[PDB]
Formats: C-alpha cells, structure tokens, sequence
C-alpha cells in the first residue's frame, strides 16, 4: 500500500452531495462506491441516482434507513444489476418528500455484478482502496455531528449508524488519517468531509467495509 491515496484527485469521486432531511445516507454510500468503481473499470465519472434506491429498493426502507449490503442485492437481483444515472432521476427526497418508484426508460449510467466485503483491518481496507477505488462504509456518527474541522482521534465508537464513503487516506502525518465523504452538503465539515484518525479503528470503520464489483 502507498503512504496515501485521494480517490478525488485520481478523477474517482463525483462533488458532495446533500441527503437532507432523510435517512438516506445508505444510498449515498452504496451510489457514491459505484460511481467510483465505474470510473475505475474506464468509464466516464458521472453521478449516479441515490433516487433510484430511495424510492425503488424494496429490501432497505427509504428515509427510514437501509444497509449497503441490502442496496448491493436489490441492484443486481432486483433491477438487472443497473444503476440510473442521476440526470434520469435526481434526487427530490431531501425534504422528506418519498414519492412512488418511477422505473420507465432511465439513462442507465452503470452496472454491477456483484458486491464484496472486506474483512474488518485497516491495513486491509487501505491497500484494497489504494488498489480498486472507493469503498462504501459504515461507522457510528455521534461524533460527526458536532465536528467542525481537522483530524478526529477519539470519535464515539459504539454503535454503527450511518453509511458513508472512504476517498482516500495519508500515512503522512501526525496522525494518520482517512479521508470520508459525506453526505451532508459540502457545508458540513471540510468541504463535506471529515478525516478521523488511521490505525485505531476511529467511529467503527472497520466493521462494514464494502464494495461493488464492476464486470
Ligand atoms: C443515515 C445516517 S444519518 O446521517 O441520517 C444519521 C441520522 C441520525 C443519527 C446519525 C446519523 C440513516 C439514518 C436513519 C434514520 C432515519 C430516520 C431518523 C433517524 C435515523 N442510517 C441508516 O440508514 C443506517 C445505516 C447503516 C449502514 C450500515 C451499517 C449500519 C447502519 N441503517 C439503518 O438505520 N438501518 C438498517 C438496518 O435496518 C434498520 C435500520
């Protein structure tokens, strides 16, 4: 594994988005790994449809909540392994609005195949992204709720409640740090992401790694 790696400055990871007002952090997660696993594969970056998994997955709960592992088994044993693009069908849930699945002619702007778990070792998940791209995680976001910059190093680490998105990480510094994208509008944190500390499994990390595979 190198010293660092950010998915953003390799043309992997698409701008911060904004759930609003609902639990849809799930279908960000899931949306924003495959947004980078398509591009990895050689395709074009393009922004890809948490819509289409709030309103169509019928295994997660919408703005109630869901787990990126049931996102995975409902794009590719639900709905042919495709995944909409976010042109065809943006994303209008951010004031709790849930309307009905539309599904009906939608730019398909990716596919997967599958989806794989990656055992709970930071050094693990570090080389795995280094090598294949941004990877969908959960942790526990009680600490994320009131961070306002720089480094977390004693994040609450309790209970997993939120899926976000692993971007990179840097070796080189004191201390090490991923780097995660959220979805909470690029206001929130820095420019809508947060670092928290490498190497001593800071807000649950390493518990629900995950990632979709392309081809
Ligand atoms: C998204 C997290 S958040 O940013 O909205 C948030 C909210 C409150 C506290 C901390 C973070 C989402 C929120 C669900 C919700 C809905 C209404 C009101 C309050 C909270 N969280 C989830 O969807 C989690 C994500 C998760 C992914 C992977 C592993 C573990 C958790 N999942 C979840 O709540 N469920 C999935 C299983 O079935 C029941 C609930």
């Amino acid at each position: 594994a190198p010293a660092a790696v950010d998915w953003r400055e390799k043309g992997a990871v698409t701008p911060v988005k904004d759930q609003g007002q609902c639990g849809s952090c799930w279908a960000f997660s899931t949306i924003g790994n495959i947004e980078g696993q398509w591009q990895v594969a050689g395709n074009p970056l393009v922004s890809l449809s948490e819509q289409m998994l709030v309103s169509c997955d019928t295994i997660d709960f919408g703005c109630g909540g869901g787990l990126m592992d049931n996102a995975f088994n409902w794009i590719v044993n639900s709905n042919g392994g495709n995944v909409f693009t976010e042109a065809s069908y943006p994303y209008v849930s951010g004031n709790g609005e849930q309307p009905q699945c539309q599904m009906n002619g939608h730019e398909i702007g990716a596919a997967i195949t599958d989806h794989v778990d990656l055992p709970q070792d930071e050094d693990a998940i570090a080389a795995y992204l280094a090598e294949n791209g941004p990877l969908a995680i959960a942790v526990d976001a009680t600490s994320f709720m009131d961070y306002n910059g720089g480094i977390l190093t004693s994040c609450t680490s309790e209970q997993l409640d939120h899926g976000v998105l692993l971007v990179g990480y840097n070796d080189a510094s004191n201390p090490p740090y991923w780097i995660i994208k959220n979805s909470w509008s690029n206001m929130w944190g820095e420019d809508g992401y947060i670092r928290i500390e490498k190497g001593t499994n800071q807000c649950l990390m390493n518990q629900a790694v995950s990632s979709a595979v392309v081809g």
